């Protein structure tokens, strides 16, 4: 069942096409996140344009209003490097993808792929001779397994020309001379057995080196894939992370330092001020009559 | 239109009732972000768990699968620090403001809240005595300028009696005497204005001290809600922000770690040996006949 049988070099060429498949496999898996990350951000911002209405018409006032709208800003600056990251994820990342399967596979109208195809058919053409001789080898392996059986089992009814009578020639015309054929015809049958035998054996390094042609060029190609796509995984990793840009780890610092703006006392202040015993006022006194 | 008006103490009590409705606004506010937070978890084990299958049933062979298989569990690890911002955002902060409202607020079952309705009552009972007084004022000023108003043009009519004729008092019974007693109910009826003007000014401290005192009393609670307030809006922060355990910035280690631990070389030369002309092979050579 190895790579060295009479047909078994598929599983390379189904890698190949198999290498075509997972490039389509990762675009999908990029784009299903970007959806996803994309999905946060939408609903950040919804979150946040909604709650700054509310908070932003009445009744909170002054600063405890800004602390407390401090995280409506925070939420849209969250959404906004998720966004980041989706446009990122599709318009760089993405597109490195479709644009090196684009340029390193082929297509063939007529066919699969022309990556697919060629080193398929240099496997096939390597095991061209491989391919006629073990047929070879197989019906001289039968020819002389069944003309064999023959004079094993046909010379126990040789010796039965002594057991009953059959003394003359007679009744014994190839009773017992059967098997002078018979044991030629195993062995001249035997002698196309080994002949194709030693064939095989003679141009077997031909088989082999052969096959590791296309095979080592197989390499090369899917080297040149995994190469490409652990690059891809690392910058995938790099635009999901948001703790690569400062930009996330600022935002929770303007946040609790505008959190920490809120002074209570100058709220209470202002109300009493604006709304309460602080407001000036005129004090009755007196009117004249005018007109 | 101030604090110091017939009236207008009423912002200060609105303001404790929406003390409360506040409270009430805030633990919607955390409500609504759990859930959108929450909603980024669970798409993100959406993608993991489903793109984990897809992977581990080929065609991805060897290393750059666990490098690939790396970022399933990143989105898993990273679903899991929102699903604990929930956790904490709702069963600890949420439950805080909850538990702060009930608390500092006390129900009446008739009315609305013991801290509005109390406080309410202390402003009005200290504006008692303003309230009775400035309505005496009030008609005072009228009863004053409305008997004036007569002295003035009814002396017009007066000083007629010397344009035509109406030389002897038969036809001036009041025609000018009437401005006799008309004058004189004009400076009997400023008394009385004069008089509930004083009682005015010497009882406006008691009015304004007096009220003072309740209001004082709504600083007191006020503060101690801005207080509690500020202090929620912080712990909402550390608990929104991720970049504060550490356990955020390993998870983008761990992923660029395990894709670097990609090796092309070792999958290459795996498929080899296992799937290629690697693999051990029995070469034909010879076979006998048995049975």
């Amino acid at each position: 069942d190895s790579f060295w049988e009479v047909g078994n070099y598929k599983r390379t060429v189904k890698r190949i096409d198999d290498g075509h498949r997972l490039c389509n496999d990762l675009m999908s898996c990029v784009q299903e996140r970007a959806k996803i990350e994309k999905a946060y951000a939408q609903q950040l911002t919804d979150w946040a344009k909604r709650w700054r209405q509310l908070i932003e018409k009445g009744p909170q006032y002054g600063s405890l209003e800004r602390a407390w709208g401090a995280m409506m800003t925070e939420a849209d600056k969250v959404s906004e490097l998720h966004q980041e990251v989706k446009n990122s994820l599709l318009n760089e990342d993405l597109e490195k993808v479709k644009n090196w399967q684009k340029d390193a596979y082929h297509k063939q109208i007529m066919g699969g792929f022309k990556e697919t195809k060629e080193a398929e058919d240099g496997f096939r053409k390597a095991q061209k001779p491989w391919a006629k001789k073990m047929k070879e080898l197989e019906a001289a392996k039968k020819a002389y397994h069944l003309a064999c059986k023959e004079e094993r089992l046909a010379m126990t009814r040789e010796m039965n020309s002594k057991t009953e009578q059959s003394v003359t020639p007679e009744q014994q015309k190839k009773l017992v001379d059967k098997v002078d054929k018979c044991r030629q015809d195993v062995q001249k049958t035997q002698e196309k057995y080994e002949k194709v035998l030693e064939d095989v054996g003679k141009t077997t390094p031909q088989y082999m080196e052969g096959m590791e042609q296309v095979f080592e060029q197989c390499q090369q190609f899917e080297e040149k894939r995994l190469v490409f796509l652990k690059e891809v995984l690392l910058d995938i990793k790099r635009h999901l992370n948001l703790a690569e840009n400062s930009s996330y780890m600022h935002v929770y610092r303007e946040l609790e330092q505008a959190i920490r703006g809120a002074d209570a006392q100058e709220d209470l202040r202002w109300f009493r001020s604006t709304s309460g015993p602080g407001m000036p006022m005129n004090w009755p006194q007196f009117e004249e009559w005018n007109p």
